[PDB]
């Protein structure tokens, strides 16, 4: 219902099959849920050759995309969103993504991300055509077309039709019942439906503590959550 | 030289060439520097549909990757790898992944990468299968294959062959000398090579704690670190 526009500057469009072809995501493109439009800037070049990058001020080992292109592949896309789309920038140096971040993000119903390659854009560009600089993890990537469609996977989710709370996940099981001497906790073949609830809130409290125990303090839990995970200490105790 | 291998078990291997078709990393593949193999589970089913996925025990809403065809994939990854290969899971509850991880990861010869879908795998194959779980992001996305390129993507920067210190970097600037009123920084004009490089730190100090002050703690800064930064936060002032 409330359907999603992504506009994607890029110059390996194409790389945006991931999303667009397969899965989930290929399946909300298929269904005009979300849909995703690229321009690259070798098409806005006029130079015989369609150079796309640019020698750095200063000097320095590596090369810059090229500003004209760019800047017109930004501009073309955003008179195709027309007013309200919210341009976005993918680089280390960006507002770290979190879900809380998605969930904002997703609220807008235009986004255009701009995806760098090479050492980077120019600062100026920055300043001028982006709204927003983001960053999905403290690593360096070779370009921009993996982030930006992570957050483009991030944001899908939140799409209505799409799909079918600050702890990590609970342990998860299937078929079969034994598998290499292991097997499935019982009381999730007891058919007991609050007992099972429960334990996988346990579980998830369990784990929170264990691996990320900076997650709990960003949180006020509930009287059930405090019991339960003050059960999962004592029992690890 | 230091070529590396990464086998993929995934029901989506056509993503993959998202990063095994363009720009470095298709280098790094079409050169041989990297070599991408992929698994899908869908290839290990017996039954007329060739069914994937599978009801978790205790219920819920969504479904589970099927074990079977899932374990079998990953034993013949592994048959293919030989021994020395890491098996990581890619998911929000596993090790969140920056450049001190990528470099870790780097250093193995083998990898491979099982990308889940669905609501994940059962607990007792991350056991007896996964030597390593793995999270990009605090964030959550449809499948396991995002993250997975996103670690091969960051990792094969490290190959030698295929490119040419806790900072944000610095802003970068090319052609024109005047865009939009805005001017390149005259330093970056002067020519000389020492004033360009202290600036650069400089703003690389300035930017990382402006935006990230908690990056700054976990560093011993230099000598000519400390005074620039220095520098910078009382120009800030
Ligand atoms: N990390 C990240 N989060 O968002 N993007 C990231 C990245 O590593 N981007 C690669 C590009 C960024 C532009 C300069 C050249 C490298
Ligand atoms: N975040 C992440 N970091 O690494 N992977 C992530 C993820 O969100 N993976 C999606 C898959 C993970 C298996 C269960 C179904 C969702």
């Amino acid at each position: 219902g409330s359907h999603m526009w992504i506009g994607v500057i890029s110059l390996f469009p194409e790389m945006f099959k991931a999303i667009t072809e397969f899965g989930v995501t290929g399946r909300a493109v298929k269904h005009n849920l979300l849909k995703v439009e690229c321009w690259n800037p070798r098409d806005f070049t006029f130079d015989k050759h369609k150079t796309v990058d640019d020698r750095p001020y200063g000097g320095g080992p590596g090369m810059l995309m090229m500003v004209q292109p760019l800047r017109d592949a930004i501009h073309t896309a955003k008179a195709a969103a027309g007013e309200g789309a919210k341009v976005i920038y993918l680089s280390p140096q960006g507002r770290k993504l979190d879900q809380g971040g998605v969930t904002e993000l997703a609220q807008n119903q235009k986004l255009i991300l701009v995806c760098g390659r090479y050492e980077g854009i120019d600062e100026r560009l920055i300043q001028t055509e982006i709204d927003e600089e983001w960053s999905i993890g403290d690593y360096v990537l070779t370009g921009g077309e993996l982030p930006a469609m992570t957050l483009i996977d991030a944001v899908a989710r939140f799409i209505p039709g799409v799909l079918g709370d600050g702890l990590l996940d609970c342990p998860h099981y299937t078929r079969p019942e034994v598998l290499e001497g292991l097997t499935v906790p019982p009381v999730l073949m007891s058919g007991h439906h609050e007992e099972i609830r429960k334990w996988r809130l346990k579980q998830s409290l369990q784990r929170t503590w264990l691996r990320r125990p900076e997650l709990l303090e960003g949180l006020a839990l509930t009287d059930e959550q405090r019991k339960l995970l003050k059960e999962a200490q004592a029992e690890h105790n």
